[PDB]
């Protein structure tokens, strides 16, 4: 529902023309990642989860809060800014924690785009993200905007917490359950749906998947990803949640192995299914080592949480999420005794997920 | 730079765009943009307030980013968290509680350099940060086309740690605490005045840049100041204008004499309508603070922060009765700071 022309735009214009898209996204990688870093009766939380905790001199309070930035992955304006303040608060509520006492916005403005565009594109962002942030009962009092080759777009959220509105993401014990809230498989939607502007790339997965599905996966994901996670976050305390983390920029398996290493108890974790967008996993494989969305390692963009729930928590949780007006969530797999890793089958199987 | 197995001709500001006028979205199309969105300060300063339910207290927290303007990686670091700072300083918040780091590692740099440059420059921030007596504790990191250099500065305060800057009166002087001309130094370098002159310019603004105002911030409390901002990316009068658009009194700014690096005010110039430093809106980094300070406690201030690490500040203007505004008087004295 975004036209460029209802806009006073060229047809041509695209806002994922403002940055590069990449099958494995933009992200310093994990590995590359904790090596530059070397140097940098309350549980403290510092560099290595969603969140940083930190206790505060002020009566038993703790600071909360957490950064992120993306560009941009969809063509249309409003969506994307939700997205932008969805993925910024999605961090949060990894935690558990579902109030954000105040936001800031990271802007960048693309160098390369006109004022025509900047002055019609951007508010639309800016109304998205402001939106979101209602939604989230928060809102944006400050932040930095500057120009950069391309559209950045992240921001800040903060918390000032007591003890029993966050839940540590530590608490795992052989026997919990695995449950993801959202499908997996949004980069290749986006991505997929740059490709049919562009010939021969659509040229090769044309023999995939068709127009329609390819659009149909796109409002999806773009819906999802727009998503809040703060029902999630407040069903944790509910059903008595022991870990949990989002699935975002370093795919599913990134992700989880992130959390395992976090566990005070020697546990594993096993991943025995994937929930997908339909018609993503075909079209990854279709494209051979480019998403890899099959072995957990392809980019996520603001996905949902992965949560470790008592096995009897589980399914309470899931009815819930579902219908309380909700969406499903999925039980993926299961927390073992073991190291502190995670891995997904050799064959995970699929459950493809259709609008 | 050789010295880290890189380039001779490896600079770390080639991983940018150089613009005489800066980065930033200029302050009247970001109003335009932002126009959509107990003390309680929102969108239009350097710190919100937001107070919090809990104890009196109020979340003051800030956030910025910058491109190297240095090609020093370790002192870019440094500059890239005296600048997020900056702003706590700006409102007199000497503690912070944490911070995050914003980090762009540019797509065009190779593995190599990104992997000797990078812990350098992370290592800068890290001292920088320790020197105000708090931590990184989380963050960002994305390929981008540049190098991309911020983060986040957040305390939460009980009511008597800021200084609401909405109190200035007439009578009052404004205090500099840095001299002028980043901009200018730092564009030249990179390229009337020697190669002596450039260097030690570029040398001086550097520890300028990386210098903190937390010290300012303190004294901000002992001498009752009245208000204040930081002199950043959008130059001295771009800042003193919007500092002025937030006084509860009917006060105007007028600004006499400009404290500049030694000869950038001569590059300046020369390079026609390039930096416009003496006009008032050439940016600059992380620089001083600009207070509103009671006439007769200004120059202790001034002495006080020359010797308690010391630095020198400079009065450089008045506060007088008017509409909100903001001006540079039409033919303004130019402070020639030497190193
Ligand atoms: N994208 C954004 N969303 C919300 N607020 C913003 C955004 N960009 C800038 N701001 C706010 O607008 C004002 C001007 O921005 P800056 O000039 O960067 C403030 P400073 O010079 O103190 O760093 C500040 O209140 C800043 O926090
Ligand atoms: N430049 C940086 N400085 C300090 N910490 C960082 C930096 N970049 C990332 N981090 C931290 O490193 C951890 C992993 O990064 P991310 O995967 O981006 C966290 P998330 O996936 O929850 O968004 C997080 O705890 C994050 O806060
Ligand atoms: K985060
Ligand atoms: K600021
Ligand atoms: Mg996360
Ligand atoms: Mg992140
Ligand atoms: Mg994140
Ligand atoms: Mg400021
Ligand atoms: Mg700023
Ligand atoms: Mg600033």
């Amino acid at each position: 529902s975004f036209n460029p022309e209802s806009y006073e735009l060229d047809k041509s214009f695209r806002l994922t023309r403002f940055t590069e898209l990449k099958g494995t996204g933009c992200k310093v990688p994990q590995d590359v990642l904790q090596k530059l870093l070397e140097s940098l009766v309350m549980p403290r939380l510092g560099i290595g989860m969603d969140t940083c905790v930190i206790p505060l001199r002020h009566g038993g309070l703790s600071l909360v809060q957490t950064t992120d930035y993306i560009y941009p992955i969809v063509d249309d304006p409003y969506m994307m800014g939700r997205i932008a303040c969805a993925n910024v608060l999605s961090d949060l509520y990894a935690m558990g924690v579902t109030e954000c006492d105040n936001m800031l916005m990271l802007l960048g403005v693309s160098n390369k785009m006109t004022d025509r565009e900047r002055d019609k594109v951007m508010p639309l962002i800016i109304q998205g993200f402001k939106d979101a942030a209602e939604e989230a009962g928060t809102s944006v009092t400050g932040g930095q905007t500057v120009l950069n080759p391309w559209i950045v777009l992240g921001g800040v959220a903060t918390t000032v917490c007591q003890p029993n509105e966050f839940i540590m993401p530590d608490n795992a014990v052989p026997g919990d359950v695995l449950v993801l809230t959202k499908p997996l498989g949004t980069q290749v939607a986006v991505a997929v749906h740059q490709w049919l502007d562009i010939p021969e790339k659509w040229n090769k997965i044309k023999l995939v998947v068709t127009q329609e599905d390819v659009e149909l996966a796109y409002q999806e994901a773009m819906m999802n990803m727009a998503r809040l996670n703060r029902t999630a976050a407040g069903l944790m305390h509910t059903f008595n949640a022991h870990a949990a983390t989002d699935i975002t920029g370093f795919g599913i398996l990134g992700h989880a192995q992130n959390l395992a290493k976090q566990q005070r108890n020697e546990v594993s974790f096993v991943i025995h299914n994937l929930p997908v967008l339909a018609k993503m996993a075909a079209v990854s494989k279709a494209c051979g080592n480019m998403f890899g969305l099959m072995h957990g390692t392809c980019p996520e963009t603001s996905g949902g949480l992965l949560i470790c729930l008592p096995r009897e928590q589980a399914a309470r949780f899931c009815a819930e999420i579902k219908s309380p007006e909700g969406h499903q969530a999925w039980i993926i797999g299961i927390v073992e005794k073991g190291n502190r890793t995670a891995r997904i089958i050799d064959k995970p199987r699929i459950i493809e997920v259709a609008p």
